[PDB]
């Protein structure tokens, strides 16, 4: 599939950089014809078929076609796509309040209600995605952004569909591996993956929201991955002493090694607490 090949600078002006990754940089931008603001994500293309640098066209097209499907308050909206010899440029909805990662770092310690307010929105977004058989495969605080960080209950959107896949056969067996702290055991063990992996990541996020600590983090990536595979985590009393038993129950039912025994997104919404690359160089 071909994208718009006109120079993006003829149609947009760019400003502040919002994110910078391995082979993707995000710049705030403004469409000249409307004055509307967006986030332009520049994805580096691969220069040769056998290269390890850049993103394969197959991977770029997958991200774009998934983004084209989705429209929901808790996920970003893709506006248009440009390309040139070096990059594919995705013009995405601007989420101006920053990453949840930074909000948590700057604020520190979310009450149980504040955690549940964020979590309910994440669950609603993932319910939408999973209903569409889309696995995100990279859920973590850095991939959730706030619309406005200066309100008591910030609204959020899930971003970064670079690892997302359609799961039309119940599982996928590809080169899929996210951030060690957040990946499920089946990712660590290179086993087929499905929607269940996202539910594990939600368990990790919930643990972090409530405590400010990461459940499986070791001093090296290999130790984190080993901890994940062994389900080597516990609720530290110093961080969880005023956290309800029902919140712990929720987490416990998500941080389950066997994907078939883990709560699904629908289970998570009915749970009583809620119901109304991977290598060191
Ligand atoms: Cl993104």
């Amino acid at each position: 599939t071909v994208f718009r090949q006109e120079n993006v600078d003829d149609y947009y002006d760019t400003g502040e950089e919002l994110g910078s990754g391995q082979f993707a940089v995000v710049k705030k931008c403004r469409e000249k014809s409307t004055g509307l603001q967006y986030a332009a994500k520049f994805i580096k293309k691969r220069r040769t078929k056998s290269s390890r640098r850049g993103v394969s066209r197959e991977d770029i097209e997958r991200e774009v076609s998934i983004l084209k499907e989705i429209q929901h308050p808790n996920v970003i909206t893709l506006h248009e796509v440009y390309e040139n010899k070096t990059d594919v440029i995705l013009i995405l909805e601007l989420v101006a309040g920053g990453e949840l990662f930074d909000f948590l770092a700057e604020k520190e310690s979310l009450t149980e209600e504040e955690a549940t307010e964020f979590l309910k929105q994440i669950l609603n977004g993932v319910y939408y995605l999973h209903s569409l058989q889309i696995a995100h495969f990279d859920l973590k605080p850095e991939n959730i952004m706030l619309l406005d960080r200066n309100v008591p209950k910030p609204r959020i959107k899930i971003i970064d569909f670079g690892l997302a896949h359609k799961i039309d056969f119940g599982n996928e067996f590809k080169n899929i591996f996210g951030t060690p702290e957040f990946v499920a055991p089946e990712i660590v063990n290179y086993e087929p993956l499905g929607l269940e992996a996202d539910m594990w990541s939600i368990g990790v996020i919930t643990y972090i929201l409530l405590s400010g600590a990461s459940p499986f983090l070791g001093d090296t990536k290999q130790e984190t991955l080993a901890n994940v595979s062994a389900v080597n985590y516990e609720f530290e009393d110093e961080y969880f002493s005023n956290t309800s038993a029902l919140a712990k129950d929720f987490i416990r039912r998500l941080l389950v090694k066997d994907p078939k025994k883990r709560m699904t997104i629908q289970d998570s919404l009915q749970h009583p607490w809620i119901k109304p690359p991977q290598f060191e160089k």
